[PDB]
């Protein structure tokens, strides 16, 4: 029945739940519906209510309960009481008999038949996997994900996908912290479950599926900005008699002297989408600076940046010229002659449309997708800027425009301003990539605003105040000299008789020192502090941005990547030798 009380009777009224009749005879009618109504409240069973009994002895009282049951007139919905709520849909009373920790409770679930393949949602608010693998493989339980995938007749396959795609290793990832307890689990519950990958399967390795997305563990690690198990997966050296599948082994160790081989599954050459893109371009997170001092990373970004690092000083000693070539021609304006001028303008015209091409190309191909629309890419629109500039004001020569000049000045001053993207080369100037742009946001997009509006306050009312014939020119000009020490305050005549236009001005003066003062202050702040590390990282990450826009090419294609490793003996894969040098001194 439904009644609440005789379920309440038969659960926590009395330990006696073996009534003998219940619906032992004449109650096979259900056959169609044996939910909702007829159990439980509205999404619940009785099952889901037995098992959430504490006792053993109530526990053990749990298979009389389905005895004969679990093969009586009642349909297949015997233990897969899938939710229809659409929130906790497919929610079993399998999965809540795996996250308590007893093994002989989900023995006897797991032993009446059942199914482990049934995901726990339809698509809270806890991600383990939506598996009961996944589930116990989260959950820490040994025994119970080693009773799991062998034990019964019906096993439990361990490439089995996800609703998103991913597998247990990609859940072990994603619920991955950088708190060390929480570290340590997810990296000896990997590492365990991969060794028992070897003996259950081994004709299949578990670090080739991909996602929905197209991303492996390694990758995911990656985006997600997850570090310590990234640090461990590349730095894995698990050996013994499953010494093969690896990825850090050591060739010969004669003295301090360590030199290994570090496999390559990062290597932008043939292979799309690698490790280094992820980190470099597809990452948002705070660590992402962080990931790329890494030991097997350095070394191959340091033997790509000084064999490539020729390109990077001929285009600044390009860049050069054509400016010098630019200023030249613009210092030279009429408002020889026919020689020079037309050779001048025609040069400035190409090297302008070559540098809009270009942006406008590496805009296409890289930021289709938000650019954290805050940092890493003010030069790559500067450019952009100067060059569109540049062009239309060469082409507005031809109509007899007046605004031709203000535009190539403007385009000249920006094309010398953005210089500074090419302090980055053998210049170390690191100190400033850390106070370089945390000055300029938040900092001047912000304190500055609010000096121009004073400004235009006080200006419109010395203008109503009192000759000044502009609201807004007439009296700033002469109110912005206070900042650079050039206002002027004087009793002037008595047509108004003054004074308060002297307060004005006192309280103006006033107001721009403490707004000064203020802000020197809030610059200050952030200099006692963020300077262990917190630097000479950022400087790395932009070096290897830098290193990985330039492989791609020029504008056209005279240019095609090239192999990095060699066809290395596996041992029973592609790698990098790396001699390290470590005086551990033992």
């Amino acid at each position: 029945f439904d009644r609440d009380r005789l379920f309440s009777v038969v659960s926590r009224g009395v330990p006696e739940e073996l009534t003998g009749l219940l619906e032992y005879l004449r109650w096979n009618s259900k056959y169609l519906t044996d939910s909702a109504y007829t159990e439980g409240s509205t999404g619940k069973t009785c099952l889901m209510k037995a098992v959430l009994n504490l006792q053993d002895g109530v526990n053990a009282c749990i298979m009389p309960l389905l005895q004969i049951d679990k093969d009586s007139g009642n349909p297949k919905p015997l233990v897969n009481a899938q939710c229809i709520d659409e929130f906790y849909q497919g929610h079993s009373a399998l999965h809540i008999a795996i996250e308590k920790r007893s093994l002989q409770c989900v023995k006897l679930l797991v032993e009446n038949g059942a199914d482990v393949h049934l995901r726990a949602c339809g698509r809270t608010c806890f991600y383990f996997g939506e598996l009961p693998l996944s589930l116990a493989a989260c959950t820490k339980q040994w025994d119970v994900v080693t009773y799991l995938l062998e034990n019964p007749h019906q096993p439990a396959s361990l490439e089995a996908t996800d609703s998103l795609g991913n597998t247990v290793l990609h859940a072990l990832v994603m619920i991955a912290d950088n708190s060390p307890e929480n570290s340590a689990l997810v990296i000896h519950m990997y590492d365990g479950l991969l060794q028992m990958g070897a003996r259950l399967c081994p004709t299949v390795q578990l670090e080739e599926i991909s996602n929905h997305q197209g991303l492996t563990p390694l990758k995911l690690a990656a985006k997600e900005g997850k570090i310590e198990i990234f640090r461990h997966i590349l730095q894995r050296e698990f050996s013994g008699p499953y010494q093969p599948l690896s990825r850090k082994f050591t060739e010969w160790c004669y003295g301090p002297v360590r030199v290994s081989l570090y496999d390559l599954s990062s290597v932008d050459s043939w292979e799309k989408n690698s490790v280094l893109e992820i980190i470099a371009f597809h990452c948002k997170s705070p660590n992402r600076h962080r990931m790329v001092v890494l030991e097997p990373l350095n070394k191959l970004l340091q033997e790509k940046w000084d064999r490539l690092v020729s390109r990077f000083f001929f285009n600044f000693a390009c860049y050069l010229v054509y400016m010098f070539i630019f200023t030249v021609v613009a210092y030279h304006q009429p408002s020889f002659g026919e020689s020079m001028l037309l050779l001048g303008h025609i040069l400035i015209l190409l090297g302008g449309i070559y540098l809009l091409l270009g942006q406008l190309w590496y805009f296409w191909r890289r930021r289709l997708f938000i650019w954290i629309s805050f940092m890493d890419s003010y030069f790559e629109i500067l450019f952009l800027l100067q060059a569109l500039l540049t062009v239309l004001s060469q082409v507005l020569r031809f109509m007899e425009t007046e605004w031709y000049l203000p535009l190539l000045v403007l385009s000249l001053v920006l094309g010398w301003l953005n210089l500074l993207y090419y302090t980055r080369g053998f210049q170390h100037t690191g100190i400033y990539s850390v106070m370089i742009q945390k000055v300029i946001l938040r900092d001047l997009l912000r304190f500055l605003l609010v000096y121009l509006v004073f400004l235009f306050g006080f200006a419109v009312a010395l203008v109503s105040l009192s000759a000044p014939y502009r609201s807004i020119l007439d009296a700033s000009l002469e109110l912005f000299k206070f900042t650079i020490g050039m206002g002027e305050l004087a009793f002037q005549e008595q047509l108004r008789f003054r004074g308060v236009v002297l307060l004005l001005l006192l309280a103006y003066v006033l107001l721009t020192y403490v707004l000064l003062l203020n802000m020197l202050i809030a610059l200050m702040s952030e200099t006692v502090n963020h300077v262990a590390d917190n630097s000479w990282s950022i400087w790395k990450l932009q070096k290897a941005i830098s290193v990985l826009e330039m492989e791609n090419g020029y504008w056209w294609c005279r240019r095609k990547k090239h192999r990095e490793g060699r066809l290395l003996k596996v041992g029973t894969r592609w790698c990098f030798r790396v001699e390290e040098v470590n005086w551990a001194a033992w």
